[PDB]
């Protein structure tokens, strides 16, 4: 067992050696294939972002100057990396630096200062007092200089204005304005004729200033945008007044130019020319006043000098300067102020002019967004108590609303300042939360006393590898490549060694398949262990799988290995041919492995036991492990022994067992076209008995075989000679017999028989690539020789063989057919073998190496028992012994050659060559004489029996030129006849014949290539219902704004400052039965999500032993409250950070609010810490369970804590002070007034939202509205019925948009194009292999030797092709005009496409025509062509994604690139018609303009054309003194030497042609027609009539036999059957002179001489004929004018006898007596030129050279001689022709 296994091993190792054009590229393209992954990964380098918090953004409600710091500077989401202050619960600034709040505070200061302050009445008092020393005199200076002390303090101790002064002065290098800007405003990290051009050039210059343009995309709609909303209904008339007046609040700065320009000469003349100022300028310099103002002024700087040096200047910096400034900037403000529109509001009456109204102003580029409310009537009732209004602006401002996530999950905040905030800086948040506000005070009648703030929740510190994780989860694709190349060539090495016979040339040499399958599969692992041991060193080292132990991965790719090896050994048992299924078995794994792809999609709802169900494949149960690995791998602990992965591999081991199984289940119940599917005379005992059958029977004989004796055993291979061959071998079982094969019977022990019997089958055992020497070796260490034992054997095989050199020892199987015949049948004797069983030895092999082969047989008759099983005659006859003829399954003849031939056999054959005279003359010396056969030049007579004989011989020599004899022969009765005994309109007809003949065989394939009709058709339907799922990309329906959209979140309310001043009734009403929003309220009014109701429990969650931690480890300020948790340390990238528990540090109380829901109180914690961690751990853990982890919360809400005294104050200093009522006094001081009461807000609210969820922010703000709006709500009945709906639907799309959409839609043509492209491809594959079939000399040939005209051929083929793509055109037509497709389906649209197709096949059809000449194989150029026509495809449609005019000119020579560029433009021409009547016109522009279609098709058709004339063309491509006579019924056979060019000779010398037939030595026939319409169609195209050809059918059927098979299928014939056809063929139409070519090959006997019989038939009408071959028997008994040629020249040339008698060799004698040497030696002493050509015991043979004319001589000594010598039997032959012929190959 062990030294077989090691003999298959070292075959199939040398094999794999001796090729040196597969293993190369097989340890080659993984290379390849990895380092162009390794490429693409290095492309791509993983990115780092450490963890990073965002600022606060400020509403319009929390005020103008907060809102407009919160829209300027912070607005790009800078992730200051650390804890902002504004995440804080108790503070919501930030804007502590910004010197804009500081200016305003210290403006507000020295209002509520001046209002209060008296010095203006002091100093007048004063002054009236000094003006009309004393004693109260020094009291009221006291006070006076008191009262310029609190105003010199109060224009100090601001520290703003000179601040604002230097920044204005030094902005009138790009890093440095920037800087400038953010310290100034914030904190620290065809336009022209609509207005005036100034701010038109100042906004050109900001978008082509070089700085972030963001700024820009969010102040465009602030000061430029337009709000439309509904009719005028008194409510929302009201509503808009109060949006108006909150827009207009910031309108302070426009009434300001008329009061500087009313103020500017007042203050003028006050400080120039007023007696106040120059007493204070005097009371400022004194001697003791100076003293005073240094006691006030506290030692700040600015003292008193300064002062008098700035105040007091009547002609370096005084207030001229300062005023000078003050104008010029006030100048500036108003004009950058004057084209700023504040009148944002226009009414309209209906909801369509509304939208015409709002495209307008979209031409315009002036359009904000638009509220669209949904009052029932425009009435005088305040509200229906439920306000549902939307919000209308465009799509590039508005988040889309067709998708709320982004579907797969991935890492990253999404927080882009322009990709994915449109929410922010396009105005949609602001407006609405201004609506809102608007309502809130319209409804109940608070004005603000609220503030909102909106805060994006952090991230958790992330690495961005989405390139890792596409890739490590499509592993198996790149994985497998070149694994299936490997099991491709594996596949096709073994169903090659399977072809061959081998298999079963083992099996009888006593070998199992079990073995076999071992060697198969050790010899399958160990190169696919190689590589993947390779594939794991180069993925470590490629840094792509880090801190991934080797170990692991190697055993998973070596069990992938073995479960693919099992799998292919699975298919292999299914496929008949090398390269075929070479080629399927890539295409089938990749059909087997789709399912991965397509259940790795719908993983939503998948199950365990569907998976497991699911899982008997090997492609997904690595997949399954892949992902495994990738979820191990991406967190970056890698994976190792931590005991899923096992549930894939013991899925993959029952897959493998399951496999196993189904290979021998499969192996024994569909086995291939070879396997098995579950007058005697005396006994010369002189030699031992080998083999002895006794009562050998079966299911519906004794022979004792010799030793030292070739025997025979001839039979009819129906009735004998087949089964007990079969059965005295190991294939099949006896049945009630007994066979002692040398002392063991066949039933007792069947191995140790098989040790010493060898066999050879009729298919010759020769493996490729490989030396003689090897096959030698290989069978002699099979046989089970020693090492010296195998060399002597091969040694000696060697020196018999014939062929002991270098040159053709350690050539491979590159020898003639005759030597590899020769090696064959000498391998079955290698071993020494004691018994030997040879099968049809000589079957068409060349008489000269037929005679070296029986010599070979001859040299080991050293008692072999060599059991001959051949249909020939004379080679029985000159190698058998003891012949043996067996019929109806039992012996009916057994004896020598001389004993069955004068036992029963007829009577001697005597031939004259050159006839009453010789008939009288040979009937008066033989009675029984008669004539046999006279044939041209050549007359035979029998005498079947002695004296006679040498009276007639004398009488014949005497009178031998009396007639026109030249000479004469006699002969025995060969073994042949013992066997018989014993057992023009012709155009128009071949055209019509050719459509008959091909609807014949097109209609009769219905089990053959019909799926050509079908497969096309589903693969189309495929297409459709696939493009019917896509969705159109191009809508925007109408979402409410609602936080519930996701499954589950979870919510969190902090409520900070628990004092009861205003935040204790909000989260009260937030948290009463109403619940967050508008889910449930006395009814259930968003569609789809049922609320719950039974719900309230204030509890914790159960905590684990991880308090008392918390508790040892105390001291948790509010700094620091949990542990730290790590990232991203060297080396080691994480995706998610891990970090012990105690992450949260306490679980916080948890609570259903009854909105399907939970929130947890987080009162006193660190919001953003406990955030964090919470959300990483919750992420891990979810992740961990193979989840495909979604987000988990989305928002949340933390209210905290943060007036009329500055308007009293405003409207007391207006009263005084020269009081007017101008519209630019009072206006001023009333804006100004408002501006400062709409700043202060008493409670505020910060809702933390998290922008992944797209429509997240706006549905809590909305929420927290709701909120605000029912704790506002006093003395109500119910708050349950108070609640606002936000709705958001953008716009109609424009022209732009519209081409957007027409454009980027071309994917989904594309791909819905490249698939029909395939399926139509289809259909010409079947015409080529249908020619490929009928091209190998089958019927391509055949017909051209006969006139054919072969361009009308061509010119049939076409037209079929044509008529028979016209049905599958229509049937896929109406097959896709059955769904509902507008693009296709539409009256100005089928047409075109109908005619498209038409014209794509018409050009398709002879472009794979030239593929079919040089193609030498049939039923593999399906799959070549098939891929060809995907690459051409797919090259077709990636050229159409770009220099272009010129491509698309050229590239219209592929019809699949003009099929699909047509489909392309008919699809955008429908969705541009589509899209214009849309929008309001109508445009009818024809699909068949010559631009646009119709080039395409001119070009398929010129191209088609081109095609059909250059495959007419490449058909057409643009001997020693051959002389012999055929005259009329002359049989001239034109024999030749090995390799003479017979073939060659025959098409050279093939009117003529019509009247000449062809008969080829292979079958010709179709597989699946009839015989009858075969004959008829050959009828046709001889030219036979149209009536007639019936019955010339009939005849040429009647004649040649096999009328009982005359309705069937040619190819489930036989081999003489279809012989029978071709030489019926051979005279359908009847011509003067037939070619015969190898008439019997392989044949039987009682047939070939039928076959014999109707040839001398028609050779005796007067048609000569002329066929060569190589058995000399059928020549010599049919032709009688031989022609041997030696070297291209007639060397030898007349009658059969002539030729035998001319250069032949003399007679041959067998005399028939233990034995005497006497007879012996009186044989010899008779005779000078007797030689003994063989010894045998009482039976003698020898020859007699040049002694043929002394015949009546031996014949008269022989009869001398019986008496003398007591011979008891006498035989006296000729030479034969195959003595003749070997004679003149010798001397050759
Ligand atoms: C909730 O929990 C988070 C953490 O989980 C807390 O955040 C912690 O507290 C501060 C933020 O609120 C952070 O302090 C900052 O730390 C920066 C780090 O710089 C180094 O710090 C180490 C000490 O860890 C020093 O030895 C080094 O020398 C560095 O200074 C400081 O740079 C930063 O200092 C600021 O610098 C800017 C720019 O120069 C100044 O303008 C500013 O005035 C200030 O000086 C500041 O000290 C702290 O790192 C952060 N994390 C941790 C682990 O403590 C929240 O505070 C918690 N919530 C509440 C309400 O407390
Ligand atoms: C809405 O507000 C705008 C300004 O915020 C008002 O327009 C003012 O009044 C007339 C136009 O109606 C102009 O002459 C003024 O220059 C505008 N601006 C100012 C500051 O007065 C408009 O009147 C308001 N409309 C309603 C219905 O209140
Ligand atoms: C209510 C508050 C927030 C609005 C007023 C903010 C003021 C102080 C800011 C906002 C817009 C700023 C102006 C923007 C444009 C220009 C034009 C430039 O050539 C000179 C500076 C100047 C004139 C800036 C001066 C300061 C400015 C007017
Ligand atoms: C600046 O921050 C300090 C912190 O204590 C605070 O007291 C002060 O009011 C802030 N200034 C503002 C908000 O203008
Ligand atoms: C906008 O599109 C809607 C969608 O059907 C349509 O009903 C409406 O008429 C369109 N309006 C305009 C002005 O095109």
């Amino acid at each position: 067992c062990w030294p077989q296994l090691r003999l298959l091993l070292w075959k199939n190792l040398t094999f794999r050696r001796r090729q040196t054009c597969q293993l190369l590229l097989e340890v080659a393209w993984p290379l390849f294939i990895f380092l162009i992954l390794i490429s693409v990964r290095l492309s791509y380098p993983p990115y780092e972002q450490h963890e990073c918090h965002f600022p606060n953004k400020a509403m319009p409600s929390a005020g103008t100057l907060p809102w407009v710091q919160g829209i300027i500077c912070n607005a790009n989401n800078p992730c200051f990396r650390y804890p902002t202050p504004g995440e804080a619960p108790g503070v919501v600034g930030n804007f502590n630096k910004s010197i804009v709040a500081r200016l305003f505070s210290d403006a507000r200061r020295l209002l509520l200062y001046s209002q209060k302050d008296t010095s203006m009445k002091d100093m007048r008092k004063v002054l009236r007092t000094l003006q009309q020393p004393s004693k109260e005199l020094a009291e009221a200076t006291k006070t006076l200089l008191h009262s310029l002390g609190t105003l010199a303090q109060e224009l100090f101790s601001m520290r703003s204005w000179s601040d604002m002064r230097q920044e204005v002065m030094f902005l009138t290098s790009s890093t440095q304005i920037y800087q400038a800007v953010s310290r100034i405003v914030c904190g620290h990290p065809f336009y022209d004729n609509s207005t005036t051009p100034y701010c038109n050039d100042l906004m050109k210059n900001l978008e082509s200033s070089p700085l972030s343009r963001i700024i820009w995309k969010a102040l465009k709609p602030l000061l430029v945008g337009k709000i439309l909303y509904t009719p005028d209904t008194p409510a929302t008339r009201q509503v808009m007044a109060e949006v108006n007046k909150t827009f207009q609040e910031l309108a302070v700065f426009h009434d300001l130019e008329g009061m500087w320009e009313e103020l500017s000469p007042k203050i003028w003349t006050f400080m120039e020319n007023s007696q106040e100022m120059d007493l204070v300028r005097m009371l400022l310099d004194s001697r003791d006043n100076d003293h005073f103002w240094e006691q006030q002024l506290d030692g700040l700087d600015w003292t008193a000098q300064d002062i008098v040096a700035f105040l007091a200047k009547h002609p370096v910096c005084t207030w001229r300067e300062a005023f000078n400034e003050t104008n010029q900037a006030i100048r500036t403000i108003s004009r950058f102020m004057e084209c700023v529109n504040l009148n944002k509001l226009e009414p309209i009456a209906t909801e369509v002019w509304l939208i015409n109204k709002s495209m307008e102003l979209l031409d315009e580029r002036k359009f904000w967004a638009g509220i669209v409310f949904t009052g029932i009537t425009p009435g005088s009732i305040e509200l229906p108590h439920h306000v549902k209004y939307k919000i209308r602006m465009d799509i590039d401002n508005v988040e889309r609303t067709n998708k709320i996530k982004d579907g797969y999950w991935d890492p990253g905040p999404r927080a882009d300042p322009f990709e994915d905030m449109r929410y922010v800086w396009g105005g949609f948040a602001y407006l609405q939360d201004v609506v809102e506000q608007a309502i809130i005070r319209v409804l109940t009648g608070t004005e603000k006393k609220t503030g909102v703030y909106m805060q994006q929740m952090p991230y958790p510190c992330y690495v961005d590898d989405i390139f890792l994780r596409v890739m490590s989860r499509s592993m198996p694709l790149f994985m497998t490549l070149a694994w299936i190349y490997s099991v491709a060539v594996i596949i096709k090495g073994i169903v090659y060694e399977k072809e061959a016979r081998l298999k079963e040339t083992m099996r009888i040499m006593g070998l199992d398949n079990s073995i076999l399958w071992f060697s198969w599969f050790i010899s399958s692992l160990i190169p696919l262990l190689v590589s993947a041991g390779l594939l794991v060193v180069i993925l470590k080292l490629g840094n792509l799988l880090p801190y991934s132990d080797p170990s692991v991965v190697f055993v998973f790719l070596s069990v992938f290995a073995v479960v693919t090896i099992l799998q292919c050994f699975l298919i292999s048992t299914l496929f008949s041919r090398a390269n075929l299924a070479a080629a399927c078995g890539g295409i089938i794994y990749f059909t087997l492995y789709l399912p991965y792809v397509l259940c790795v999609a719908w993983r939503d709802y998948v199950g365990f036991t569907l998976k497991i169900f699911a899982s008997l494949l090997s492609p997904v149960a690595f997949g399954f492990g892949c992902e495994y690995f990738a979820l191990f791998e991406e967190q970056g602990i890698g994976v190792q022994w931590d005991n899923n992965l096992t549930t894939s591999v013991s899925m993959m081991l029952f897959d493998t067992f399951l496999y196993g199984v189904m290979t021998w289940y499969i192996e024994a119940v569909f086995p291939g076209q070879y396997g098995i599917p579950r007058c005697m005379e005396e006994e010369p005992t002189h030699l031992k008995l080998g083999v002895s059958i006794q009562n050998l029977v079966k299911v519906y004989l004794a022979l004792n075989f010799y030793e030292g004796q070739i025997t025979s055993f001839l039979g009819h291979n129906g009735a004998g000679k087949t089964t007990t061959m079969s059965i005295l071998t190991g294939l099949f079982p006896p049945t009630s017999g007994t066979a002692y094969i040398l002392g063991k019977d066949i039933r007792s022990e069947m191995s140790t028989i098989r040790q010493n019997l060898g066999v050879c089958p009729q298919h010759n055992v020769l493996f490729d690539m490989l030396t003689v020497e090897e096959h030698i070796w290989f069978y002699a260490r099979l046989k089970g020789l020693s090492e010296k034992h195998v060399k002597a054997e091969m040694e000696q095989m060697a020196l018999d063989v014939g062929l002991p050199s270098s040159k053709l020892k350690s050539k491979t199987s590159q020898l003639s057919g005759g030597m590899q015949r020769k090696l064959s049948v000498a391998l079955a004797f290698v071993g020494g073998s004691k018994v030997v069983i040879l099968d049809e030895p000589t079957a068409g092999v060349d008489p000269y190496s037929r005679r070296g082969i029986w010599e070979l047989l001859l040299k080991y008759r050293q008692g072999r028992t060599i059991i001959l099983s051949t249909h020939h005659m004379d080679e029985a006859d000159v190698l058998g012994d003891r012949i043996a003829i067996i019929s109806h399954g039992k012996l009916c003849c057994v004896g020598s050659s001389l004993f069955l031939k004068n036992q029963l056999g007829t009577g001697y054959y005597l031939t004259l060559v050159k006839v009453s005279a010789i008939s009288n003359l040979i009937r008066k010396h033989v009675s029984e004489a008669r004539l046999v056969e006279d044939i041209g030049h050549e007359l035979t007579y029998v005498l079947p029996y002695e004296g006679a004989f040498v009276e007639l011989f004398h009488e014949i020599d005497d009178r031998l030129s009396d007639l026109g004899i030249s000479s004469y022969g006699i002969s025995e009765t060969t073994l042949e006849e013992i066997f018989l005994k014993v057992a023009w309109k012709l155009t128009q007809q071949q055209f019509v014949a050719l459509l008959w003949k091909r609807l014949l065989i097109a209609r009769r394939s219905r089990k053959g290539f019909f799926a050509q009709i079908v497969l096309p058709a589903v693969f189309v339907c495929i297409a459709l219902v696939f493009s019917l799922i896509v969705p159109p990309f191009g809508k925007y329906p109408s979402l409410e704004l609602q936080p519930w959209m996701y499954n589950e979140q979870y919510t969190f309310v902090s409520n900070d400052a628990p004092e009861d001043t205003g935040t204790l009734e909000l989260l009260n009403a937030l948290t009463k039965d109403p619940g967050f929003g508008t889910r449930c309220m006395e009814g259930n009014p968003i569609p789809d999500t049922p609320c719950q109701a039974g719900e309230e429990e204030w509890t914790t969650a159960p905590v684990p032993q991880t308090i008392m931690d918390l508790f040892q480890n105390g001291n948790w300020t509010m700094q620091n409250p949990s542990p730290a948790c790590q990232c991203s340390s060297d080396k080691i990238k994480k995706m998610l950070p891990v970090c012990p528990p105690g992450a949260g540090g306490l679980p916080p109380p948890q609570r259903k609010q009854n909105t399907a829901d939970i929130l947890q109180d987080l009162t006193g914690r660190n919001i953003s810490d406990y955030l964090v961690k919470t959300y990483v751990q919750i992420i891990a853990k979810s992740l961990k369970n193979k989840i495909w982890v979604n987000e988990f919360r989305y928002g949340g809400f933390s209210l905290g804590v943060s007036s009329q005294e500055v308007n009293d104050a405003i409207k007391q200093m207006k009263k005084h002070l020269k009081l007017a009522k101008d519209s630019s006094a009072d206006r001023f001081l009333n804006s100004l007034g408002r501006f400062m009461t709409g700043l202060d807000t008493k409670n505020n609210v910060k809702v933390w939202f998290n922008n992944k969820g797209w429509h997240a922010i706006s549905s809590f703000l909305n929420v927290i509205n709701n909120a605000i709006l029912r704790a506002n709500l006093q003395k109500g009945e119910n708050p349950s019925h108070y609640g606002i709906t936000a709705f958001n639907h953008p716009l109609n799309l424009t022209k732009q948009q519209l081409s957007e959409v027409a454009l980027m839609t071309t994917s989904v043509d594309v791909l819905v194009s490249i698939c029909v492209i395939f399926a139509m491809s289809f259909v010409p594959a079947s015409f080529v292999v249908f020619l490929i079939q009928e091209r190998v000399s089958k019927a391509k040939h055949l017909q051209f030797i006969s006139g054919v005209k072969p361009v009308i051929y061509w010119l049939s083929n076409f037209v079929w092709d044509m008529c028979n793509y016209v049905v599958p055109a229509t049937l896929v037509i109406i097959i896709f005009i059955c769904f509902q497709q507008k693009s296709y389906v539409s009256s100005t649209n089928l047409p075109v496409l109908a005619l498209l197709l038409l014209l794509y096949g018409w050009s398709i059809t002879p472009l794979m025509y030239p593929a079919s000449f040089v193609f030498k194989i049939p039923s593999t150029a399906y799959v070549v062509l098939t891929s060809v026509n995907l690459f051409i495809g797919i090259n077709g449609s990636v050229a159409t994604f770009v220099i272009n005019d010129i491509l698309k000119s050229v590239f219209l020579i592929f019809p699949h690139f003009c099929l699909g560029r047509g489909l392309i433009d008919m699809v955008k021409n429908q969705a541009m018609a589509d899209a214009l009547e849309r929008f309001g016109e109508n445009r009818f522009v024809s699909p068949l303009s010559w631009d646009l279609v119709g080039r395409n098709l001119f070009a398929m058709a010129v191209e088609g054309v081109v095609f059909f004339l250059i495959t007419v063309l490449i058909q057409y491509r643009f001997v020693d003194r051959i002389c012999v006579g055929i005259p009329p019924g002359e049989c001239f056979g034109l024999l030749g030497v090995n390799g003479a060019g017979k073939s060659s000779t025959f098409k050279m010398l093939t009117e003529v042609h019509q009247n000449m037939g062809y008969c080829p030595q292979f079958d010709a026939i179709t597989e699946l027609l009839t015989g009858r319409e075969h004959v008829e169609f050959f009828a046709l195209l001889r030219g036979v009539p149209e009536k007639e050809v019936g019955k010339v059918g009939e005849w040429a059927i009647r004649k040649l036999g096999l009328v009982k098979y005359g309705e069937k299928y040619a190819g489930n014939y036989s081999g003489g059957n279809k012989r029978k056809l071709s030489t019926a063929m051979a005279l359908i139409g009847g011509p003067p002179v037939v070619f015969l070519d190898e008439p019997t090959t392989g044949m039987d006997p009682k047939a070939r001489r039928f076959l014999w019989n109707c040839a001398l038939s028609v050779v005796k009408e007067g048609r000569s004929v002329v066929l060569t071959s190589h058995s000399m028997e059928e020549c010599e008994a049919l032709c009688t004018r031989m022609a041997i040629m030696v070297n291209g020249r007639f060397r030898c040339l007349g009658s059969v006898q002539h030729l035998k008698n001319r250069f032949g060799d003399g007679y041959t004698i067998v005399v028939r007596i233990p034995d005497l040497k006497p007879v012996q030696d009186f044989f010899g002493l008779a005779f000078p030129g007797s030689v003994l050509k063989e010894k045998h015991r009482n039976m003698l043979q020898y020859q007699l050279p040049s002694s043929l004319s002394s015949l009546a001589r031996i014949f008269s000594i022989l009869s001398q001689s019986k008496k003398r010598l007591h011979i008891e039997d006498y035989s006296v032959s000729q030479t034969t022709l195959d003595q003749v012929f070997v004679n003149f190959a010798k001397d050759q």
